[PDB]
């Protein structure tokens, strides 16, 4: 129903103009803490009143739409459209002491664009664009670039008495017939992704190990950060093209629950559910058909999400419950309030002002799975977390 931004301010979703004003008036749910004030601005020696305008807009919308005041935008030239030149002006802006980068990158050299991204994202918050594509573009790209600084963009308006409830993310997704990574994300029950981790790429044989290590890492990750945050509601949104291990996948994501009770990460008495959430086959109403919830059976449902970017057409999202510590009694309700979250959850996405209506816990995954399948099939640098509290943290996926 409505986004919180700053000031105590709230907008109603499904409405970017109403947003941007918003903004504008309001200023982001949280401005981000920068160190530096500085963001570069690295480019090429060609169109300079493009670069130019591009710059205007980038100064203006910062300090007028995000409200980051007395940022200096600095500029950095590379000489040729290749990794070596590129990345010594990156490197040289980074030595000068910035925030982030932002790096218009040529049209037409896709292998170049993840090189450079892989080391981008293992550097400082960056924010890549094109030069064959403008308002609209740099407003987007913003919303992006304020979140990999650490900014909120905004959040959703939900229930105090649930905001200590956690949601994690997590599964994997294959690279290819062999190879897989697991993610586990943790997110409050706003939206707000707290901490992420991923695996290692390894073989399908090797999945339930790296799941339920990666899921225990993200908790420990967590509540190394947040010790006095006690996780008495946990909710699990299992997703990705994983190998097909039903009951032996629930088992080990039981499993880990039920260590982390041990690990005192939980609640001892934690109530909990694990979810598989799936987009399934799209299919057209020839605002009823909505938030709208399909019950299949006692453990299985379909929430209607709408088609992003505007017959209705749906993107249906298959939600079954593989298992939980509820009561029976407790089953209806509880069910109610995860399919109304999932729902909530679809309007989150910081990558643009235009919802994305896919839960963001399906989502950001995606997201992280677009990244680490490029860079591994063009040669790029691992995506490395090892010691960067700072990839951990934010959405350097966006
Ligand atoms: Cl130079
Ligand atoms: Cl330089
Ligand atoms: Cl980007
Ligand atoms: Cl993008
Ligand atoms: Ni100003
Ligand atoms: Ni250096
Ligand atoms: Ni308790
Ligand atoms: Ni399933
Ligand atoms: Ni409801």
């Amino acid at each position: 129903l409505t986004y919180r931004i700053g000031n105590g301010a709230s907008v109603p979703i499904s409405n970017t103009g109403e947003l941007i004003k918003g903004l504008r008036n309001y200023g982001p749910y949280e401005v981000p803490s920068l160190k530096y004030n500085q963001i570069a601005l690295i480019h090429n020696n060609q169109f300079s009143s493009l670069i130019n305008q591009l710059k205007s807009q980038i100064s203006s919308k910062i300090d007028e739409v995000w409200h980051i005041h007395n940022i200096n935008i600095s500029e950095f030239i590379y000489d040729s459209p290749h990794f070596d030149s590129i990345k010594s002006q990156v490197d040289n802006a980074i030595d000068t002491g910035v925030d982030g980068i932002m790096l218009v990158l040529p049209e037409y050299n896709t292998p170049l664009y993840y090189k450079l991204k892989s080391y981008l994202i293992n550097s400082i918050p960056s924010q890549f664009m094109r030069y064959d594509i403008l308002t609209f573009y740099v407003d987007n790209l913003l919303v992006q670039f304020v979140s990999k600084l650490g900014g909120k963009p905004w959040i959703l308006n939900v229930d105090p008495e649930k905001g200590s409830d956690i949601i994690i993310g997590t599964g994997a997704t294959r690279i290819d017939n062999v190879n897989l990574f697991c993610f586990a994300m943790v997110f409050k029950k706003d939206g707000t992704m707290l901490w992420n981790e991923i695996s290692p790429i390894v073989t399908s044989s090797e999945y339930l190990t790296y799941l339920k290590s990666t899921i225990k890492k993200v908790v420990y990750g967590f509540k190394k950060s947040n010790p006095d945050w006690d996780v008495e509601k946990l909710t699990l949104h299992v997703s990705g093209k994983r190998p097909k291990m039903k009951d032996g996948e629930t088992k080990i994501l039981k499993e880990t629950v039920e260590e982390l009770k041990k690990q005192e990460m939980v609640s001892r008495d934690v109530k909990y559910a694990i979810l598989h959430l799936n987009e399934t086959h799209p299919f057209w109403v020839m605002h009823p058909y909505e938030g709208t919830k399909v019950k299949l059976s006692s453990k299985r449902y379909l929430l209607t999400l709408l088609q992003p970017y505007l017959v209705t057409p749906i993107k249906p999202l298959s939600v079954e419950i593989v298992s939980d510590n509820w009561t029976s009694e407790e089953y209806y309700h509880n069910v109610h309030e995860i399919l109304d979250e999932i729902y909530y959850l679809s309007k989150m996405n910081w990558r643009g002002f235009r919802s994305r209506n896919l839960p963001v816990t399906v989502n950001y995954p995606k997201l992280v799975a677009g990244i680490i399948a490029n860079v591994n099939r063009y040669g790029g640098y691992p995506i490395n977390p090892e010691g960067n509290r700072s990839l951990q943290t934010n959405p350097w996926f966006l």
